């Protein structure tokens, strides 16, 4: 159905994110790694993020928050994660 079809995306975007956020390694072919590594590095670097209502941050931050749901892990790498849990 539509909102399986967008949940199974998020968690394979989600996928690469955990991957991402692990891989500290910058020669990663994955594409998704590396685009995933931008995003991470833009919504840091992007202070305005949800303040200034910043599309790649909110998008982030919603993959982070969806993710922090299904992710007990309160020792995550996966950025905001932990954040989101405790808050
Ligand atoms: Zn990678
Ligand atoms: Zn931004
Ligand atoms: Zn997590």
């Amino acid at each position: 159905s539509p909102q399986e079809s967008r949940r199974l995306s998020i968690q394979r975007c989600i996928q690469s994110l955990v991957h991402a956020c692990q891989c500290r390694n910058a020669n990663c072919s994955l594409p998704s790694c590396q685009k995933m590594k931008r995003v991470v590095q833009h919504t840091k670097g992007c202070k305005r993020k949800t303040n200034g209502g910043c599309p790649v941050c909110k998008q982030l931050i919603a993959l982070c928050c969806y993710h922090a749901k299904h992710c007990q892990e309160n020792k995550c790498p996966v950025p905001f994660c932990l954040n989101i849990k405790h808050k």
